[PDB]
């Protein structure tokens, strides 16, 4: 037997709806957290600064992730990126809410470490992972897709766009590659190899 060695949030009660209830569109993902994020600022009961978007992609975009709904099985699907949720709760216990995710919505950070991201040791170096890490408040009031990535070369849509119109500010209507970058001088938030963003949450 090994006991565990910081609270264990074994009561923890999710920050969004469950998955089936939650709005989501398929290769989305960064408007879907987007929208969860919004959901925990209206819902008062989380302080909204607990909680991140990450994006995870790399220089040659080409990241596998393990688990994802969209190849049920053992192997992984490449993204070019893909955006999770991630709720550092008070007691210091992480979760990752990915609504792609096969594993549970929520799942434990070391869990969705462990399963759908895997060690980085035995990838073949350009499939390496990195992550963006910005501050929920911080993406609210910064992010901003037209979805203009998202058409054919003739102008129509890959991928049938969320059901709402586009997020925007008063500052941009295009800036997903300033989140999708992992150059640190881009950007908000705080950009990580795998390593540092396991060692800085995991337990």
């Amino acid at each position: 037997q090994l006991m565990e060695g910081g609270p264990a949030a074994v009561h923890y009660q999710p920050a969004s709806p469950p998955r089936d209830a939650c709005v989501y569109s398929s290769c989305y993902s960064e408007e879907n957290v987007w929208k969860l994020c919004e959901y925990i600022k209206n819902h008062d009961q989380y302080p909204l600064e607990e909680c991140y978007a990450v994006f995870i992609s790399n220089e040659r975009k080409m990241i596998p992730i393990w688990k994802q709904q969209a190849r049920p099985g053992d192997g992984p699907v490449i993204w070019d990126y893909h955006v999770v949720l991630l709720h550092v709760s008070s007691g210091g216990q992480s979760f990752i809410y990915d609504l792609d995710t096969v594993l549970p919505f929520p799942c434990l950070f070391d869990t969705y470490v462990e399963d759908a991201i895997k060690s980085d040791d035995d990838i073949h170096p350009q499939f390496r992972r990195k992550f963006r890490v910005i501050c929920a408040d911080s993406y609210l009031k910064n992010f901003a897709s037209d979805r203009s990535h998202m058409k054919d070369s003739s102008g129509n849509w890959r991928e049938p766009p969320p059901p709402y119109p586009c997020i925007e500010t008063g500052d941009s209507k295009m800036n997903l590659n300033d989140f999708i970058s992992m150059d640190p001088k881009v950007g908000w938030g705080a950009v990580y190899t795998l390593s540092e963003f396991t060692h800085r949450f995991g337990s």
